[PDB]
């Protein structure tokens, strides 16, 4: 094994990490908290087994082969190394503190425009990472694949990161306008990451009561883009952001080249947020 990590190469075997409990499994499970005992690292270990199912395993390897490539993007979860025996591979990853859906359900609210604005300078710019340096088109932007952590980092997922959810599709991916060729582009995850910062924004998923997911489709395409409300005291700068992203005509729809010389991804740039202490706050008075 090997693994690259607080600015060191260690040789290291499985046996040199400490388990310190199971953290998730069945998706792209499963997932061990676990230290290094050689400098007090604490890492999230996702196991794929030898005998384990076939689908679930080409996903895990198609999203490790993008984290692997992508070590040089700071908005994108890091691998450190893998460890492969005759029966597993255990691949060791950056830990995070938890995803935005999950903090949405802690908070049981809005999550503050502030620390929306620094989720969206870090996403856009992990999005045209993975766009201009793979060609790797996302296909599933939305609040569990943004994970934050008690650095005050915010970062895209390893998960389904090769590039998803029908809630969050973009109206020409329901109604495409000749399905070959060649499908979509960016513009698709473009509308999702705007459904996904009303969804934030507000606390709530804006297309309401869908018994079903094709009934959300169907909203999407018979109802006007969901955007933010007028009367939540939103920045104007957010609100176009969000009226930009939400823009149903694809043709009409901003790539991520504008987006990043938009005033809100602009002002975000630089503003000063303490994401962090916001982060620990909402873990520490939280959960629900």
């Amino acid at each position: 094994g090997y693994l690259t990590i607080g600015g060191q190469r260690y040789q290291a075997e499985i046996n040199d990490l400490e388990n310190l409990g199971e953290m998730g499994s069945g998706t792209c499970g499963q997932v061990w908290k676990m230290r290094f005992r050689k400098t007090g690292h604490v890492i999230a270990v996702k196991q794929m087994r030898r005998s384990g199912n076939k689908e679930e395993n080409k996903r895990i390897l198609m999203d490790l082969d993008v984290v692997l490539k992508s070590h040089d993007c700071p908005y994108i979860v890091q691998c450190f190394g893998t460890f492969i025996t005759n029966t597993d591979v255990f691949i060791a990853m950056e830990l995070m503190g938890t995803s935005a859906e999950k903090l949405k359900k802690r908070m049981q609210g809005p999550i503050p425009e502030r620390i929306l604005g620094k989720m969206t300078v870090a996403i856009v710019k992990a999005l045209y990472y993975l766009k201009e340096k793979h060609g790797v088109i996302h296909r599933d932007v939305k609040p569990s694949n943004i994970l934050l952590d008690e650095r005050g980092q915010i970062k895209l997922c390893d998960f389904g990161i090769s590039g998803g959810c029908a809630a969050y599709m973009a109206p020409e991916r329901i109604d495409p306008p000749d399905p070959t060729k060649p499908d979509y582009d960016i513009r698709a995850d473009v509308w999702s990451l705007g459904i996904s910062l009303v969804e934030l924004a507000t606390g709530q998923f804006p297309y309401k009561n869908c018994k079903t997911d094709f009934e959300v489709l169907t909203k999407v395409l018979q109802e006007e883009p969901p955007l933010l409300p007028g009367h939540m005291g939103f920045s104007g700068d957010f609100q176009s952001f969000v009226k930009d992203c939400l823009t149903k005509d694809h043709r009409k729809r901003p790539k991520y080249n504008k987006l990043l010389e938009h005033s809100f991804i602009k002002r975000y740039e630089t503003l000063e947020v303490d994401v962090a202490s916001w982060f620990k706050d909402v873990m520490a008075k939280t959960e629900s």
